């Protein structure tokens, strides 16, 4: 599925070695229980990150139909990515952008300082997500470091989706990032970011292929080498995670990129 | 402290009887034990309400500064009402009749429902409360049913605070209720009720004695006999949960009910 800055994420992540510690497993399972239990109340949807190997459980209420799963995505117990897959391919393309973006620099942030400032803190948003009658919903979603290891890392990263109050339309996903004891709520303004997760050169090379430009005609236009556009071309599957050209150049417009 | 319909209120809790039931006290146990979970997540305050013996358990975490508590009143585990009198009179006065506003039709519409059906709504706000330094910042606040009966009733009613994401300005608490299963939103329209807290013949006794008028003259101006304006004095004083006229004057005005 389409996505945006999983390279990046998977770096902040590879800066703490929590695969290589002895960890006790019991307190992910206490974990299991408090969030299965908060998925009772919320009536939604929790996923739990485990950096020490790479695996995600993930809780799904029966009262979550604003996801949109079918019954064999709702069966789910443990997922093989740092990413619930199924989720995210049910958030608006637009709102998925942002919210990579708003992860990315909550991550930054939280991995680059000491492991009891890190738990203070809290990533939220809220995110249009697909029903099963196509419809887009407004959803709160949460990222919260969860747990650290005894030697500091970060251990489990916790996500959280639930129907929000707000259901009125308004410009992006409303990142903030707050800081709990100090009442701090900082708002993100993720437009510029937005605008840049293409290089402007990228952009020209998806505008061609969406006119119908051969690898040739692209290079005769831009005034650079066809193997210089097809190493573009490659860059761009990777970036947006998609496998073809027509597929990148959906996603670009969906997510709006161009 | 002042506040609004606490006996409206406590008539809608008294429709649903507890005394002839025996019931498992390691079922309240285990909803403490999750609410302190929780709390440890949103750095926030939770309010477990039991019908069944009056009484209210209350968790405050460490880092929910924005409540504006003392030392001493943070410490309190177990208060003896069905509600936190610390915790409400940290709330703007005029969120706070907003606040009982919503309770009092979720309490209503739930305490007329199915035990099961009763379960997937949710009651929510944004309120403004006061910190430590004596400035209001928003709060999202929950009410939810949490436990029934084995006969039907509630037993347990959830009650939860925590720093919103969002802190800007809006005219009213922006209250809902939610009914989860069928993703549903509710807006709530407050104003009418909220002007009506008050009769139009309680708001005139009311401007008279702030006004300065002994209820002799009250009773000229509105050719009514004293006995009938000392009843509504103490009809009023009873709505306003304050002792005395002076309290009352400064309620209604603080409350914004006149
Ligand atoms: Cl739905
Ligand atoms: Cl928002
Ligand atoms: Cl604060
Ligand atoms: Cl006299
Ligand atoms: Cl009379």
């Amino acid at each position: 599925g389409m996505d945006v800055l999983q390279k990046e994420i998977d770096e902040v992540y590879a800066t703490h070695p929590t695969a290589h510690e002895a960890l006790d497993n019991g307190i992910v399972e206490q974990h299991q229980q408090f969030v299965r239990s908060l998925t009772e109340v919320n009536g939604g949807c929790a996923v739990i990150s485990d950096l020490s190997n790479r695996k995600s459980y993930v809780t799904v209420h029966p009262w979550a139909n604003f996801l949109g799963l079918t019954p064999e995505e709702a069966a789910l117990s443990v997922i093989d990515s740092m990413d619930e897959d199924c989720i995210y391919r049910r958030i608006h393309p637009e709102d998925l952008v942002e919210k990579r973006l708003m992860e990315y620099k909550f991550f930054q942030k939280t991995f680059s300082m000491s492991p009891g400032e890190r738990l203070k803190y809290r990533g939220r948003c809220r995110l249009r997500m697909m029903n099963e009658k196509g419809v887009y919903q407004y959803i709160d979603n949460l990222v919260q470091i969860m747990q650290n290891t005894p030697a500091g890392n970060v251990w489990l990263i916790f996500c959280l989706y639930s129907l929000s109050a707000d259901q009125r339309p308004e410009q992006g996903i409303y990142a903030t990032i707050t800081q709990m004891e100090r009442g701090e709520v900082e708002t993100l303004s993720l437009s510029e970011e937005h605008r840049n997760i293409l290089s402007e050169r990228e952009k020209e090379i998806l505008r061609c292929i969406r006119k119908g430009l051969s690898s040739k005609e692209i290079a005769a236009t831009l005034y650079i080498s066809v193997n210089t556009v097809n190493r573009h071309r490659q860059n761009i599957l990777e970036k947006l995670s998609v496998g073809n050209s027509i597929e990148a150049c959906r996603a670009a417009e969906l997510m709006k990129l161009l």
